């Protein structure tokens, strides 16, 4: 019977997200798989579509009730087809996966057999958990092996995935990655899997949007399945998508494989307020603003990049064609664990990352989430700047600091004694004067 | 830069969530699995939580920024803890899933290498598809044998599974099931796990609240592993919770197991917008108002039951102890497939249910949703004779529709020319007036 | 370059053969999985055969020179198939599996993919290792389940198999076992694997000189898939048998599989001596003589059975339709493995078996001593013996102050051993009988 | 009843191996998988040792009666170790297997879990069927890679065997071949295998006789368990060995893991008779005489290599160091089973083979012809008369109209085949230099 409001019945978790809020505003949110979602995506996932059990399928359903939900589901699949540029009778797309994960498993699932054989970007070198390293499910339930980037370049392999592809003969090549800053050769990809009669798969999570609004190269035109999370590039709700062909690959039905691997296989109901949110964000996709929103990332991120080598930083792959850099810190002295604390206690948000030739060795930093919020290319050069200082910081801080553990490193910047402190304050003064000077998007 | 809130954005989403919220306010929603979650979820839920990356577990995270998302989860897992009674020195919780199967999946992955041996209840007899049905993934990576109710009497078969289980020799044992009447005997399910050496596990998703509440027996006092879905019985948002024991259960740290399952086993980032609609739900789990709801709605249930066999229907088990009946239709002369779908025209939502003895031969129906609402047991035997009347309804279209198959029915009744359209009108008539005098809570 | 006879070239080998030929000559051997090969066999398996490597099948070979390879394969084929009363139109036959566990581990290989399920009788429960029965290679790469004897009347549980079967869904069940006394009722498991469309095979390693002599029933009928050893009941060389339906089995073409799958799945170049030997075991097991011997095997063991119960011992199942009683002497006082040893010390040679419920039985058998020439009457003695055996053994585990098996041995092993002179007693009474006998052999 | 010898029991069977004898009198046997074994093996492998049932281990038999079978098991174990030189207290040796296959998949079986992951030689450069090579068992119940030879060389690829197990991580690679003429380089191995955690095997089933008589390197210097045939370079029967380090290896005791994998794992019984001819061709194996033959072997394979080369045939890495030579025929213009083929008419009886690039090979091997007594000039005359086998071979193909391979093998088997005089020809000429020469056996 009792209904209040938020800060009525919990004001404890209001105040910890009013504090998130604050946090997000004042901060230079660097995370490259970040964005700030609208207030019209999170109306619809706050809504009332949280309330409905809806297994199966748009007019295939397990239970009553589900004029409206079908309604929303058939939407948001038009408007996935749309953002894409898919001909319909060419491409579906099942929008239910919870997330990015359980988006690739279910296209495993659908299309192989326990131990059957996948290649995807080594985790070191930039790629996904998901596409193997027996730490992740990919590796526990399949038989992955990674393919590499050049350790001497930071540009994939190509050559060495055509021999390895040759003697692993694996069934399915993923290709699409975390932190990898260049476009990929999706016709070399095809090569390579019609070479073996592997199926080809592109994860696009981390380029979606730039993909949507043709700044980079289609995966669509070579691939058979592409997966996606909803909330990076996208500016969606947490959520994934598959999309496959229509017509029979390798003498598979992908349709009816991969929606028989979503549900009944790893799922159950749908969350149809994620798939609400979904559907706003896809018709923004398709308009001529996100189309603008996405050169502007990527100029902000070449902005930022060309900074950031003036400041004599090294760049995994020698620079960026999408929205991320990652720098390798190790010519200049220091690594990404150091760096990230220092930044993060100044309110710069980025991650820690690894780079070719294995603590890890770099960070990685991606415009999406502060393009969002209006910076422009002057601002993403004041922001590799501020990066730089606090580089300085962290370097500092290594050379006085005794110990030469990482642990070390932590207690020395956290300890309320710490000698830098006053520094770590002014740069924190600069980041924030900076960043409060945007708005931030949400209810 | 344009944020615009949902209705000026996007006005065919708007109105969809309007349709979807009208509908549900005007039905009799009998799906067991539903309910209709608080004002102050749906907040949580669509808040800037949504915008955080944080993979790992608080004080443990591998990005920045994550001060505030730490401060929640830890407060969720403490309120989780507290909901069930739980000594945080004996129990520990992850609430990370993203919902129930995925919650069930990462225990599998956690503490059985691929082809371990499960045994759950069967589909037909009750379980989930998670538990074992190659239908699901549980049934794909592992070797699921069911055990069953006695056909005859609906109730589990305790002496037929301890001797399966001493043939197969699971090294996991599964309690739990989606359309299960009685409490569990857990003491038996122990005796039988420890009589092979087996692991036991506890998914108590459709009963989570009445455990919560003390109306049903503690699986925490038995098992060691207890996974839920948030939505149903506990009325949160859409996630899951995997409890473990922290002492070694067979030589396994059950803690690093499962964590490490959840991430970096199967998941990504955690959606922390849902773990703070998961943490509102909690607080107000330990309420005495919660457990009031979860007395009132036993009763409910057992008011329609009472008042569904005065109109001499059989239900599986001969009654319920829970939130849930299951009506077997076939001495009715009629299934569940039929009566699903004209109890449905009549806005009275609920699902058809395989029984005991395999179309559906049966119809699965819950309180908790119109529980919350306000109705109490007067209203739940008017419950019974509406969908007493829909039934009469169905069993009167299937004598007068000339084709035998299920599709001949739907064809029948969906047609403008259907015969018995002023029945359904009526009783859609009377469904609607009781429906439309109950609030309805959400933002 | 110089070409020596054996007890030239290799005294010391010569001297252990001598040994276990006179070993062989002088004790009672009643392990029922053994029997003495004929001189014919052992003359094919120890000639120039053993130097033919002949990979594939015949006029398929990846190696050249096999025309008579060929030859003696296909005659070796045509004879299994007539041993058993096969149409050759429903049926064909794999002569080169090298014994009874890869005989089954490639059918396996040949119809299932790794962690497919499989139903066999329970080890404990007189079925074989590589069945049902992780000890097992079946166990390893398949996903096994046992079915058992109802333990009150020591037959197999027919009525819970159709329901464990009904559960667990294998898509194989496996019919045959080491120390079943009983005939199997093969009608109640085709009925039983058509309701879960499972394959069927008779595993018939124990009774296949039975089978072929039409003293016990036929599995033919009724399965899909026999496989065999050769050495044990059928009197040939040490190898074994595939045998398959040649119409399609649920949409298997079981020939091509089960020849993949013995090679290249799982074997090199076959055994041409052994195929050699086994030609003309073959040949012998179409003789009504061979139909005589099965029929005395039975008799004989019938005999036996029949005294043990005079001296009150408890046979599983209440006694055999074979060639072998499978003995619970739990309630005698004693388990088989001190028993074994030292019926063993006094030349009875048998073996320690698990029953229903260290092991707690012995396993004897017919076939080998029935080979030799013994009736039932001398049955009846190697039963009156067999208890003598088992009192010594009563007597000398209460000497003994430890309860551990290894205790046992070590008191009875010792020079000193006080019960020596009972054990030399009996065994003089065994050999006394056992020397009456020849002994077929080169 | 009654014990005939084979000519009087069968004597269809009797006359097979009278022909198979005379067929490996008058040929030239260059089958490098093949070997002539003693009289003193056949004597063992034939004789009343096949009659014994002794599943277990030396004193730990699940049987009776095992006393001589121990001790002949036991002095088999003791030569095999003697045989290659080690030290008791660092290896150990299983002499059960029943074969080369068996041999390997139950070292898999003993260290590995199902799809663990295997590297070995690619079959089409060289490799035996269960390695790294779904065709084999080794594929089928494990993941398996293969590596290759350098097609430019002939030679292993090590430097791609680095790379490619470090992304691949096998937990173990497996050296040894069928078909590669050349030495191992262990060093390098066990540098790769140590860079991943892997085990090490060697599998010198090819060339295990040549390693006893430290004509080629010493595998047990660098790996951690080696298996072999024991019929090929041992010249024993056939049967299978397990050598195995007796320290833990990544974490492992090889011994138990290794016996329990043998039986229960995947055999039962041993083949008592096999085990006796092995132990007897061990012994033999230490003798001055057989590191004589061995070099001889070795010389032989040098004589024809180098003859065939002065004919213009290019050897797979341009001739060997060992007892084979692989052929590359493709640059000749035609491949290896349309010569096999008209060879075999002519009573030369090799094998096609696969090379690095139908079979574009054949692979001729020294020990079986070497066995017999023919030297260095016999073996340049072995090249004269294979040149004119293949010249002999191009030309029948020029007849054929088909250029599918079983239009040419009906072409030469009709009794019209129009080159039927050149091949009698060539013929003779073999059978004058076979026939020459002593043939061991009973």
């Amino acid at each position: 019977f009792l209904d209040y409001g938020l800060s009525e019945a919990d004001p404890d978790v209001h105040a910890i997200i009013n504090k998130e809020k604050d946090r997000q505003f004042r901060s230079l949110e660097l995370i490259a798989s970040e964005n700030f979602t609208s207030k019209a995506v999170m109306e619809a996932v706050g809504s009332c579509l949280t309330n409905k059990y809806s297994e199966g399928l748009p007019g295939k359903r397990y239970y009553g009730g589900n004029e409206h939900i079908d309604e929303l589901e058939i939407l948001c699949q038009q408007r996935a087809l749309a953002a894409f540029h898919l001909d319909g009778d060419k491409w579906g797309v099942n929008v239910q996966p919870l997330s990015g994960s359980p988006a690739n498993f279910a296209v495993y699932t659908a299309i192989l057999k326990p131990h059957d054989r996948i290649m995807g970007l080594d985790l070191p070198h930039g790629g996904h958990l998901s596409h193997g390293f027996r730490v992740s499910g990919t590796s526990i339930y399949f038989e992955s092996m990674p393919y590499r980037l050049d350790e001497s370049t930071g540009v994939i392999d190509y050559d060495m995935l055509e021999k390895t592809a040759a003697l692993f003969r694996p069934k399915l090549i993923i290709a699409g990655a975390s932190a990898y800053p260049r476009d990929i050769d999706y016709a070399r990809f095809r090569k390579i899997a019609d070479s073996v009669g592997a199926f080809l798969m592109m994860d696009m999570a981390h380029v979606s949007g730039l993909i949507a609004a043709s700044v980079l190269a289609d995966p669509f035109e070579f691939v058979d399945i592409v997966t996606t999370t909803t909330h990076k590039s996208l500016r969606g709700p947490r959520g994934g998508m598959i999309f496959f062909k229509k017509d029979a690959v390798h003498g598979v039905d992908l349709e009816s494989a991969i929606n028989n691997a979503v549900f009944p296989g790893l799922q159950g109901g749908p969350h149809n307020h994620t798939i609400g949110g979904l559907a706003v964000c896809l018709k923004y996709a398709q308009s001529p603003d996100f189309k603008n929103y996405q050169n502007q990332v990527v100029a902000n991120c070449r902005a930022l990049a060309n900074r950031l080598v003036e400041h004599e930083y090294k760049l995994v792959s020698g620079g960026s064609d999408n929205h991320l850099v990652l720098v390798d810190l190790r010519p200049s002295g220091i690594d990404g664990a150091r760096v990230e604390k220092i930044l993060d206690m100044a309110s710069i948000t980025l991650n820690k990352n690894s780079v070719p030739g294995d603590v890890p060795g770099g960070i990685r930093i991606g415009s999406p989430a502060m393009t969002t919020r209006g910076l422009g290319e002057k601002e993403f050069e004041l922001i590799a700047d501020l990066i730089h200082e606090g580089v300085r910081i962290s370097l500092e801080a290594k050379s006085l600091v005794s110990g030469t553990k990482v642990q070390d490193f932590l207690n020395f910047v956290l300890a309320p004694e710490f000698p830098l402190g006053d520094k770590v304050s002014n740069l924190r003064r600069k980041v924030e004067a900076l960043a409060t000077q945007y708005p931030i998007p949400g209810v």
